């Protein structure tokens, strides 16, 4: 390895593994062939970079090194052709930089300063001119955030040492207001005239020079981001003024309905009263978990990340969930995320080859990135933040809009340039812990996590590329955690998170929210990047930081618990009595801030809108084009319609163990679920729900109807969940606008209204959270004009409600029972087309739109169907919304992979608006027998001349409408059941493995596959351990996480119901002296993300443990031990087939490594137990049944047939992938990950050491399988492996 001078420090050059499988070499060789660029080869080796501030003896270089040995085993080539080396650009460091130097450390290398990690690219075209090596390099990197060298000693230039910058004064004193002009104008400060107004005023007052800094905070808590001047203005709309601003429209609705609220407007979450049940947790004092049986309210926010998704959409959709997932941890004084839901709204996609008959390319600013880039980025930037902080994403939304129409502004072009990036969840919260506590006088106030850089100030543009790293945050999430596990202990008073305006925001709205000021030190903020000035340190918006404020004599124990996470953490400053804000600098030995809080946060006066109502005359829908048959096609073709598993199976689903409803559905795993719902807890059935309506294209014809939409559609998709009192279901109002665009003002205000003062009142829905967003406009220079891209007002709504039991819940999966389907038209006949998927696909806005028709109807709809859940007389069903009846119907036959034949006479003459119109409601499914008692409840509430009986669900292949004798559509299910899958295929094609993408969607065209289906060698019923268990003595079994693992509670949970003391275990614990395994005869190794899977999964946490002698010796003595057993799931799998020169009986155990998809896969799959030593598993084999899958790189690896041939004959494999029909399986998604002969468990030759990737634990409980044979009980197959390892032990 390379190893040269870099200023006080020496850079070491390491070459890496091949960094690109065969497809995305062929790939790129496509595109350079596509752009006239010839060349003959290309091939790419990963390089990594040291930065080293001592010597490395040879033992700490060989670990080095091996450090630095991972990933699949891709064949290496000889260098050959012109270098291309694609790095992060300098003066950044990549999140991989902060994991792979923190696993450096925690192998004790403390000489290494930093890593970085490069792709190598050696390209062989010999015929290039100079210009055209310019757009080869334009290829190969992402010009927002690498860089192109030329030489691996470039990579120098990424470690450079800056000194730190100064404070710079701006000289209001010596040349008047224009020095506050000019700073605004050079810093960006977008100040208004009476800001710069007040700030002159201030400045004189205090008779001295603003700092940048103080001008810059002060600039960032007055943006409209921030401060929120719409939201917050008086209104005259046509001449008249307006009694309430929109803010307070929307609190007329918490002043109305109060009930079950905990916090509102007061946090940035809100917070309403939940279950009690058992919290989940280990002790402080002892280390074991316990149940501890008290309420678990539920906290729910929703945020949106829209500006930066449109330049760099991985780390705008990530950090958006990042930021979200911060304020909900922050909620109160320390509060536990549990579960995600994301929204996106963009523009055509127009996938190459695949284009649709309404998309036409109008050109976009050369500064943003497509649609189609936000669509295949920005979900794999938001799903790795969910997935790696370990939370599940379980429900969501998909709009695709962008049309030439006439709206309220005449003709012009709508859609999504500025695109809406969504980010929401909810989470559980203790009582005493709801309201934020009070700061003494001289509260230590700390900032919690990640070493800032200069990212994103004041939110090419660079300052708009975010930059995620989720591993940090679950560090900081489980400091957060074991603050709130002590109850009246919590050493937190309060807790914010840091947002827009980074710590100079955050900072002083803690100290302000308590009543207090604050005196801070500049130098104690922990940074990456020591040439900051003072302005990027404090004002900077880097991620993964929280602000909390805690008692002097409570640091000892926050030290304590932040050391034992690795979270860092540092004390910045103290709270005082005196209301004045004080940063000194020790450096320069000066005073950055020095102002009084009422002068920094005071306000410029109140905004006032004077505006007007426009209103677009709609046109009828023109037919011409138009045939039932053509649309059925054109509709399933759009993507906001289209099957959405790309968006569904790269989030998990599983992780907390705590999923009941996710959004795939039944045996066929269909993506069509309505509402996600979660259990309050490991022990109960009580939980919670989530969904979302939206409905933004009815606002170009009227904006209040798309109000009254959203909040309609949230309700009929959680209408078939279990709550009982509408009451109990709380909102969240997520506003997008183009504040200004002719119409769109009024619009907002008219919308508000119409939710906030009429609709949600009316019915008792309270919107307690929300946010907005009111600049959702592009504009750009298109050859010679001027053009312009403006969104819809669009309004998302997510609703929340505490569930009375998840069991009750209601999917889309038809029966073939003997039954009916039943139409609930809450159109009343009206049947409107205009604004909807039949509209757009035909390029058209058409005249009317649908709305809420009738509010006691909606509301009897929702009382009746809540009547029918808890009554068990529902077996499906599904709601219309985009796509109308037809989808509706649709889905549901791809659901429960069957026919309807339904007749539609009753629903008008006019048989394209009956089934393409968007109105609300839905279709139940009953049994036969209660068709008449069904309709008679529905006919109680209100509703009989909504209500018709359309027909049946049938087995088979036919999707049949009629209308009396005259057959109006028909067509083959599968047809149409694949159509609907061609836009995630495609999507899927061109981001992941083609050769999977076209395998998974060919599956879907054979008819024949059975579904998901379970065979049985045992009883699940009984409970083998129970005999143990009535004994009172409970083994320990050693739960082990590192940092950034998630899943370690409810694998604490399987254990625990089996009998066992399940104990947490960290690998700092070891590493302190804390635990030994000498006191142990059980360990597992759980799953998720240690250090993010950064070089390579498991691989960190492995090299740790063998790193440390002392650490490695307590490993190797416990797998030494006659009768100890051991088990790793996931993670845990990975990191144990990592160690296993410490494992006797491992010598033919495979490594595991990127999956053939080159993508995360979140699954359900098939396994069957194969017969193997594993004690584990003993009464299991030959069983089969499905099980969760939640990994990235879980294909087994083996070094050749012969190592396979081995393993396999020496009869230690224990699962396999089998498909639907029962065989062993390699073709994607049925075995998700290409393991050969679907190899995904291994054991040892003494059976006491099993590894797998799936996640048993996740699924022990029957309510958590995403779907399970109706007669199961409390529990699944699964339970059995947890009772296997207690009876084993006796
Ligand atoms: N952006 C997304 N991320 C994850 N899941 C999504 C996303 N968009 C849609 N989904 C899911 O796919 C399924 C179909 O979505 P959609 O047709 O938009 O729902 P609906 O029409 O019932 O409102 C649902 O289970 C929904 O939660
Ligand atoms: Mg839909
Ligand atoms: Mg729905
Ligand atoms: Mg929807």
């Amino acid at each position: 390895s390379g190893l040269v001078p870099r200023g006080s420090h020496m850079m070491e050059i390491l070459r890496g593994s091949p960094a690109l499988s065969a497809f995305r070499i062929n790939k790129l060789l496509a595109r350079f062939q596509a752009a006239n660029l010839q060349v003959h080869n290309i091939y790419a080796e990963y390089v990594h970079f040291a930065d080293l501030n001592a010597p490395l003896n040879d033992s700490e270089q060989a670990q080095l090194t091996r450090l630095l040995q991972y990933g699949p085993a891709l064949s290496s080539h000889t260098p050959a052709g012109k270098l291309l080396l694609v790095t992060p650009r300098p003066g950044t460091i990549s999140p991989w930089s902060s994991k792979a130097t923190d696993i450096a450390h925690n192998c004790g290398l403390q000489q290494v300063d930093r890593l970085e990690r490069g792709v190598a690219y050696y390209i062989e075209a010999s015929t290039l001119t100079a210009e055209q090596w310019r757009q080869v390099a334009a290829e190969l990197h992402d010009r927002m955030m690498e860089t192109v060298f030329s030489s691996l000693t470039d990579a120098e230039k990424l470690f450079i040492h800056h000194q730190p910058a100064p404070v710079s004064s701006v000289d209001l004193l010596g040349e008047g207001r224009q020095a506050l002009i000019d700073a605004n104008l050079r810093l960006g400060l977008a100040l208004a005239e009476d800001e710069i107004d007040y700030l002159q005023e201030a400045f004189t007052k205090l008779g001295r020079n603003p700092n940048d800094i103080e001008l810059y905070m002060f600039a960032q808590a007055n943006s409209e981001h921030c401060r929120h001047k719409i939201f917050n203005a008086d209104w005259i709309i046509d001449g008249k003024p307006q009694p309430k601003s929109l803010f307070k429209m929307i609190k007329n609705t918490f002043e109305t309905t109060p009930d079950y609220v905990l916090s509102a407007y007061k946090d940035n979450a809100a917070v309403m009263e939940g279950s009690a049940v058992g919290r989940y947790f280990a002790d402080h004092n002892t280390g074991r978990y316990d149940f501890h049986q008290e309420p678990a309210h539920i906290l729910m926010k929703v945020e949106t990340h829209n500006h930066p998704t449109a330049i760099s959409p991985w780390p705008g959709a990530a950090t958006g969930s990042g930021g979200e997932i911060r304020d909900e941890g922050a909620t109160g004084r320390g509060a536990k995320p549990k579960a995600g839901l994301v929204g996106f709204s963009v523009s055509n996609l127009r996938i190459p080859g695949f284009e649709q008959p309404w998309e036409e390319d109008f050109g976009k600013p050369e500064r943003i990135v497509t649609a189609l880039d936000i669509m295949t980025e920005g979900p794999l930037g938001g799903a790795a933040f969910n997935n790696e902080f370990g939370r599940p994403a379980l429900t969501g939304y998909f709009r695709t809009y962008e049309e030439k129409v006439n709206s309220h502004n005449g003709e012009e072009l709508r859609g999504y340039h500025k695109p809406i990036m969504l980010a929401g969840g909810i989470g559980n919260i203790r009582a005493d812990h709801v309201q934020k506590g009070e700061i003494v006088v001289g509260a230590k106030l700390i900032v919690l996590g990640g070493p800032a850089m200069n990212i994103g100030l004041g939110g090419l543009d660079f300052a708009s590329v975010q930059r995620d790293n989720p591993e940090m945050e679950r560090r900081c999430q489980e400091v957060i955690d074991r603050c709130w596990q002590l109850g009246d202990a919590n050493p937190i008073l309060f807790i914010h998170d840091v947002g827009a305006g980074g710590l100079s925001n955050a900072m002083p709205e803690l100290v302000s929210d308590g009543g207090r000021g604050g005196k801070f030190e500049l130098r104690d903020i922990l940074s990456d990047e020591p040439g900051m000035s003072p302005l990027e340190i404090w004002c900077n918006e880097s991620q993964e930081r929280y602000v909390l404020a805690v008692a002097a004599d409570q640091l000892p124990l926050f030290d304590e618990l932040c050391k034992r996470e690795r979270a860092p953490y540092a004390v910045i400053g103290d709270a005082t009595e005196e209301q004045h804000l004080s940063l000194h600098d020790n450096h320069f030995d000066n005073q950055p801030i020095d102002l009084p809080l009422d002068v920094l946060l005071g306000k410029t006066p109140k905004m006032t809108r004077d505006v007007q109502t426009l209103k677009a005359k709609g046109d009828a829908l023109n037919r011409a084009d138009i045939t039932i048959a053509d649309a059925v096609k054109r509709v399933l073709h759009l993507p906001t319609v289209a099957e959405k598993t790309f968006l569904v199976t790269i989030g998990d689903r599983t992780v907390t163990g705590m999923v009941a409803r996710d959004q795939m559905v039944g045996p066929w795993q269909v993506p069509v679920a309505d509402c996600a719902v979660t259990t309050a807890s490991l022990d109960s059935y009580y939980g919670e729900a989530m969904s979302i309506g939206e409905r933004a294209p009815v606002a170009l014809l009227d904006f209040a109807a798309s109000a009254r939409l959203a909040v309609g559609e949230a309700l009929t998709n959680i209408a078939a969940t279990q709550i009982g009192d509408i009451k109990r279901i709380k909102l969240s109002a997520n506003w997008m606008a183009a504040a200004g665009h002719p119409g769109e003002d009024a619009g907002l205000y008219d919308a508000v209204k119409a939710v906030g003062e009429e609709l949600c009142p009316q019915l008792g829905l309270t919107i307690p959270v929300g946010k907005d967003s009111m600049s959702m406009k592009t504009r750009w220079q298109e050859g010679n004009e001027q053009r312009e891209m403006t969104s819809p007002l669009s309004l998302v709504i997510s609703a929340f409600a505490r569930v009375e039991d998840v069991r009750h819940t209601l999917t889309p999966q038809l029966s073939t029972e003997d039954n009916a389907l039943l139409l609930i038209d809450l159109g009343k006949g009206h049947n409107a087309l205009g604004a909807t998927a039949l509209a757009q696909v035909y390029r058209q806005l058409g005249d009317k739109p649908a709305d809420v028709r009738d509010v006691a109807q909606l509301k009897g709809f929702y009382d009746a169907m809540q009547a029918l859940v808890a009554a068990r007389k529902l077996l499906a069903w599904h709601d219309r919304s985009d796509g109308g009846l037809l989808v509706t119907l649709a889905e549901m036959a791809f659901a429960g992979h069957c026919g309807v034949q339904v007749d539609i006479a009753a629903l008008g003459d006019d048989h394209l608006a009956a089934l393409f119109n968007e109105e609300l409601g839905g279709v139940i499914q009953v049994r036969a027998e209660d068709r008449d008692a069904v309709e008679a409840l529905l006919a109680q509430y209100g509703l009989a001349d909504c209500v018709h009986y359309l027909g049946q669900a049938l087995a088979g292949d036919r999707f049949v409408i009629t209308a009396n004798d005259q057959t109006v559509f028909s067509e083959s299910r599968t047809t149409l059941r694949v159509w609907w899958a061609e836009t995630t295929w495609q999507m899927q094609r061109l981001r992941d493995n083609p050769q999977c993408a076209d395998q998974e969607h060919e599956a879907k065209a054979n008819d024949t596959d059975p579904g998901l289906n379970v065979k049985l060698s045992f009883d699940i019923n009984e409970d083998i351990a129970a005999p143990y268990i009535a004994t009172g003595a409970r083994p320990k079994v050693a739960v082990l996480r590192e940092q950034g693992v998630a899943s370690h509670v409810e694998m604490a949970a399987a254990f625990h119901r089996a009998g066992f003391d399940a104990i947490d275990v960290h690998m700092s614990d070891l590493l302190g002296g804390r635990i030994g395994l000498g006191n142990f005869h059980a360990l597992v190794a759980c799953g998720g993300f240690s250090y993010g899977d950064v070089l390579g999964a498991g691989e960190g946490w492995a090299k740790s443990i063998l790193f440390n002698h002392r650490v490695r010796d307590e490993f190797e003595t416990f797998f030494h031990r006659p009768q100890t057993l051991a088990l790793g799931v996931c993670n845990g799998c990975q990191m144990m087939s990592n160690l296993r020169e410490l494992i006797p009986g491992s010598e033919l155990w495979p490594r595991f490594v990127r999956n053939h998809s080159d993508r995360f896969e979140a699954r359900f799959s098939l396994v069957e137990v194969t017969q193997s030593p594993s004690l584990l598993l003993q009464g299991m084999v030959g069983s089969q049944m499905p099980i969760a899958v939640s990994h990235g790189e879980g294909r087994v690896e083996v070094r050749d047939d012969a190592h396979l041939a081995a393993l396999e004959s020496k009869g230690l494999v224990a699962l396999r992938y089998v498909d639907n029909f029962g065989k062993v399986t390699e073709t994607y998604p049925a075995n998700p990950n290409g393991s050969p002969n679907g190899i995904t468990a291994v054991t040892t030759e003494n059976g006491r050491v099993t590894i797998m990737m799936p996640h048993p634990e996740r699924v022990f409980r029957t309510v958590a399988n995403s779907w399970h044979p109706e007669n199961w009980g409390e529990d699944s197959p699964w339970m059995r492996i947890f009772r296997n390892a207690r009876k084993q032990l006796g």
